[PDB]
């Protein structure tokens, strides 16, 4: 037994009704149709083999040669990748610098601007929060300079939807996209997809062949583990977002005691997700004479019964909250207060 | 307890080891760079999301504007909307009339020729065996076929690999394509996907930012119990395929026996695979008279503690005799000439 503090992991541990259910093997109909998009607060809602796969589907059903995408520089890679492989041409609005790196509804207004003149954009997409820090832009907000400049917008929720409430309709925006295994609980590949019931007839068109079947999800009906799982640990999911305060609060605190020995967070001031990105410079100097040099940092976890940091970052790393009681949010906070000391 | 006979599962049976693998819960790089490509035949392997989506990802990469591609009729609905979701025009080889519903390296030949007139044919493919009538054609020939019109032939084996022996090479094919959940003992949404070598600098391009990251892939590892489970039960699976030939016997002892009642194997004779479709005209006329009505023959069999016929199909149905003793065999065997007795 180890205390996991890995952003990829913290939202996606699985619920008991999902480990017992993941065992013995359903309203998927229910699920689907009703349950899920009221969940996201939307019209349709779809399964997808992954959050990227999600956000693939609705660039591929929108792109047009040499069409345009416009999507936040903290994007994910998947976010870049999926849109190279739609084709589409990709324009990232900028940061704010050191160390808010935000994404403002202007920088963002603008590069859709400055794009415009580049060639059709025909979608836009914020990451909401940021796999890199956690930050969460204001998305009403964008939501509007987008409605107000006729281009869609997808949402990537991966670190939102299933922590967090949030709401496609009260956003204001397009499309919403969720991922299962990062913060629903459930296992294996598996996404969530949300769109206003206006989009179904394009991101959701049928086969001429096979009217029942959905092209874009190649009909897929994606059943297994992975859709029991996602469902198991629904009702968990639901009751657990009620308590998204509580985590705030939780890596607020968390990241003031980090601020006192030294390493500190950067990004939203004060914070607004479980997931932080720490400078930690007394760390990485500590490094240059340690054990293990770049790997003390890991091993030193290791031993303490802590893991998440990918082994080998010292002078900034990422980590998140989520799950921690308040014991193992006092008992990590303390291996580094015990670490530094340790080391000179 | 309950015999199953459904095709879509009797080679998907999670394995021992991946059952208690999904528990706790790894090599996955010398699996897909070693030990998978050794089991298919093939330069390269990768594990994707489905059969389906490694198909998707091929289309995709080899389509131009207003391409063609061309298909056995028998091909799976998957095969026919990656195809649509590609963007293809598509031509569908014909099977050859009742009793056979067979696909002929002629037919083949005949519809490529007729076809690369109509524009150009970037792909070609033959599903083996098509999950209709459990046929096997002639992929050797039809590989020949493909040659000599230099066009790229892809092999659909969801219900050939983890079954019966396949190499890509021994085809002569260039690319083949496998699905873990119906014929690899994995769980959730898994595909295998191998290729020549010259193949995968175009389906396998990497990302122009994230160099180390595949587009058609969306760039995915793919961890979580879905690998997991394909890992761990692969070792039964490189063994289990060294029985095929039971399997085959077992099936043709099956077919002839449901014949000897009335209900005839359609297709391939002597049928060379576990996937049979039967016509039963026999229960189709029980039905008008029956207790249930179309449900019938769901009823007395769920009864009997057997489940894999579609509810509702009495006239024309398909079974699998994969993975059950003889014991279990005959069982079933009996059950029909059981319920034939009791409505006449
Ligand atoms: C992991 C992640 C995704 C994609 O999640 P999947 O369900 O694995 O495709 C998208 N965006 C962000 C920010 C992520 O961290
Ligand atoms: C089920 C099936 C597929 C696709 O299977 P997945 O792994 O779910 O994509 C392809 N071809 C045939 C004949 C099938 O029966």
């Amino acid at each position: 037994d180890f205390i996991n503090i890995d952003p990829l992991q913290t939202g996606g541990k699985l619920t008991e009704e999902a480990r017992q259910a993941l065992l013995e093997w359903p309203p998927i109909h229910d699920f689907i149709h009703n349950q899920l998009p009221k969940f996201l607060g939307c019209d349709v809602a779809r399964v997808t083999n992954g959050a990227r796969e999600a956000k693939f589907a609705v660039m591929h059903s929108l792109a047009k040669k040499d069409a345009w995408v416009v999507m936040d520089e903290n994007c994910h890679y998947s976010s870049y990748v999926a849109a190279e492989r739609a084709g589409l041409n990709i324009a990232l609005v900028p940061k704010t610098d050191y160390p808010d790196y935000a994404i403002t509804p202007e920088n963002f207004a603008q590069t859709i601007e400055e794009t415009k003149k580049r060639g059709e954009v025909v979608l836009a997409l914020i990451t909401y929060p940021d796999g890199n820090y956690g930050n969460l832009p204001d998305v009403k907000k964008i939501a509007k300079v987008c409605s107000e400049y006729d281009v869609p917008l997808l949402v990537n929720g991966a670190y939102a939807i299933g922590r967090m409430p949030v709401s496609l309709k009260e956003i204001g925006a397009d499309f919403i996209v969720g991922s299962g295994h990062k913060s629903m609980a459930a296992s294996g590949p598996i996404g969530v997809m949300g769109m206003k019931e206006e989009w179904a007839e394009i991101v959701l068109r049928r086969s001429e062949k096979y009217k029942n079947k959905e092209v874009e999800l190649l009909g897929c009906t994606a059943r297994g583990a992975t859709i029991i799982t996602l469902m198991a640990s629904f009702p968990h999911v639901r009751e657990r977002i009620k308590r998204w305060d509580e985590e705030v609060e939780k890596a607020r605190r968390f990241a003031a005691e980090m601020e006192k020995l030294g390493i500190k967070q950067l990004g939203d001031n004060p914070h607004n997700h479980d997931l932080m990105f720490f400078h930690a410079e007394v760390l990485y100097e500590i490094s240059k004479k340690a054990k293990g040099g770049r790997f003390f940092l890991y091993r030193e976890l290791k031993s303490r019964k802590i893991h998440g940091i990918k082994p080998g970052l010292t002078r900034y790393f990422k980590l998140s909250t989520y799950g921690l009681s308040d014991e193992e949010v006092d008992y990590v906070l303390n291996a580094f207060k015990e670490i530094i000391e340790k080391y000179s």
